[PDB]
């Protein structure tokens, strides 16, 4: 029934339905939330080919705006479920079910937690996973962020504009983010370092966060430092759990595709974050989404 | 001496110099002409992720723009050849020779000639392989667009503005374009089209076409009819000349990579239009040109 129906409507999902709907397929993107994906959930993006500097959500709005135009179709659904039928397929969410001939698959990625203790007890004061969604909760506060990658390094950087300081944590001597962002973080006045260490526990009150206590990785020295907000930047799990007994997962749970988007499972494709893969950004998101809707096309013509 | 020479300021070129100083590669981009490649040819881009519509020019200026703030160089060059010297390698323009331990090769397509009688002949005066470039010189006249895929459709939906009618020559009875192109074609009023043909020659008097013969695949009737102007979109050949005794294109001439934009030749990459593949557009281009910055980084800091 859909010659296409694209789960996802971050930017790699936001590429797909544009071009399937160009090449006038019946689309449907189903997106559980807002569209942009983690384009929402980004301050600055100055690496997006075509734009010097804009803020995540207006990129968003950018990329969802001509898709209503084209007639690609709109839907709210979160996803618990996918069938293969052979010859269609079926995509079950919440409250509702859809038959396709091709899936595009573009949820993306999720934060990955710390799993120590206080983590979840301060869910809601103090340890946040978004700085621009929390930042200014902790105007004036010592805020720690922890991870050594691009975001935290850039969330970091963002984050100065409220708190009184900005500290980074990484579990070694040298960052993983790009080094124009590295330069940065060591020139910026309010953000200071502690290398080569990894939280232990995160503590507070009743009420909210209070002190990290930690350990440096080459020593085992444990220090217990005061802060009110905790930002934790370790890194990505996949968001892929409607598939998970496809077989078209490795053992992290990332979809595997060839150098053409598709799974195993003809008529299956994923694209951008959630894809088993090592560089995540907006650029391959949106050029693995172009990628898929043509081979989707070509799927579809064929059967 | 360069970490990174990228060969091509198209949108492929420009993606990959905007990453590799972002990740503080010291960095040259060599360009023959003017910097966003064939996008500055294109007068309407519809479909680049990030903008409802945004003219070819337009969408390159904002592309070239961050690159001198991100400390990349930007020469002027044409490249003739590229020497393998093992730990580095050697790029030879006409004038100059650099020295560089990487290499991104980002230098697009070029135009396909029909290569029939009154071709170059006309050159100057009536045929064209730019519309943009040449569209106002046909202002009232009777235009030819010979050619079935996206640039043939597009480019005689623009050349509508201009001349009193634009007649496209497939050799087959469907077009290869994005269907949403197809269908705006068969709409508009101005444009119409000969089937199942193919020029065999182009006609004129000294100065200027006066004429097109053709002939039909299916039949072999031969007519001849009266055009002010020819544009010719019949397909692309790559350029890359200056790698033709390197061992790294196909019969074609285009550049081989694998998923990575590798090539052969370590240190050798390849992005964009030039590369062997099937869907050329600035969505994968960016994303060719950010994954061969990354793996340019990873090859020089393991050299
Ligand atoms: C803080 C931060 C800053 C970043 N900055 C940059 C940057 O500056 N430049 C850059 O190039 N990259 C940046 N990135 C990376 C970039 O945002 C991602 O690479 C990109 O958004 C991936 O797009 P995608 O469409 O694959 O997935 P996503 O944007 O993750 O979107 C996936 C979508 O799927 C939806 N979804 C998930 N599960 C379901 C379900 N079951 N049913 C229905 N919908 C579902 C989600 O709601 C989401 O909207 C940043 C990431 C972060 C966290
Ligand atoms: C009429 C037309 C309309 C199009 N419209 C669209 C569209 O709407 N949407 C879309 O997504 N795609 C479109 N495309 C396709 C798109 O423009 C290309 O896919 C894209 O520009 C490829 O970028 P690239 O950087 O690989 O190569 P290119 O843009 O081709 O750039 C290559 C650069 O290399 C330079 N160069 C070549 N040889 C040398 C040398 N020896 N030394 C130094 N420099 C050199 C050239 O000057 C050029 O600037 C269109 C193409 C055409 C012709
Ligand atoms: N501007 C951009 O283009 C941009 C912006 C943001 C994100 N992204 C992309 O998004 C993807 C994910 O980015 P990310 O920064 O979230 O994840 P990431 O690249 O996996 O990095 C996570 C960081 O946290 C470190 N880490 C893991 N556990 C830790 C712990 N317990 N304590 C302290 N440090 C710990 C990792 O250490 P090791 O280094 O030791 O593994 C790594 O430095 C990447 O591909 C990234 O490039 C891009
Ligand atoms: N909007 C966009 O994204 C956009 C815009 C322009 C271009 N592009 C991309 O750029 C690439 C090249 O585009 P293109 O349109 O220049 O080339 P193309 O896709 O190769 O198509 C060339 C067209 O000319 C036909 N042809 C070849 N010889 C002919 C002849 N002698 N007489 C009549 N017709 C002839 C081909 O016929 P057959 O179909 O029979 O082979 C084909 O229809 C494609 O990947 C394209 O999608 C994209």
């Amino acid at each position: 029934k859909y010659d296409v129906v694209i789960i996802g409507s971050g930017p790699a999902g936001m590429t797909a339905a544009m071009y399937t709907a160009r090449s006038e397929m019946k689309t449907l993107l189903l997106e559980r939330g807002v569209p942009g994906g983690q384009m929402n959930n980004t301050a600055e993006i100055e690496n997006y080919p075509g734009y010097e500097t804009i803020m995540g959500p207006e990129l968003s709005m950018k990329m969802a705006e001509p898709l209503e135009g084209l007639g690609v179709e709109n839907a709210y659904g979160f996803v618990t479920g996918i069938e293969d039928h052979g010859d269609y397929k079926k995509i079950i969410t919440e409250d509702d079910e859809f038959i396709t001939k091709s899936i595009i698959i573009a949820t993306g990625a999720n934060h990955r937690k710390l799993e120590i203790p206080g983590e979840e007890e301060y869910g809601a004061r103090g340890v946040s996973y978004c700085a621009v969604c929390d930042g200014a909760f902790f105007r004036n506060q010592e805020i720690l962020v922890i991870g050594g990658g691009d975001s935290a390094v850039e969330e970091a950087l963002y984050l100065t504009r409220f708190g009184q300081s900005v500290t980074i944590m990484h579990r070694r001597d040298k960052l993983r983010a790009q080094e124009i962002i590295q330069q940065r973080a060591f020139k910026e006045e309010k953000i200071n370092f502690i290398w080569d260490s990894v939280p232990m526990e995160i503590k507070g009150d009743d009420k909210k966060i209070q002190s990290v206590v930690y350990k440096n990785v080459k020593t085992g020295e444990v220090t217990e430092k005061a802060f009110g907000g905790i930002f934790i930047y370790v890194g990505l799990d996949p968001v892929a759990e409607f598939v998970s007994d496809l077989g078209i997962t490795d053992e992290a749970g990332w979809i595997i595709t060839d150098d053409h988007m598709r799974t195993n499972i003809p008529g299956i494709f994923a694209v951008g974050d959630v894809r088993q893969k090592d560089f995540r950004q907006i650029t391959t998101a949106v050029g693995d989404g172009a990628q898929a809707a043509q081979e989707a096309y070509k799927f579809v013509v064929e059967l």
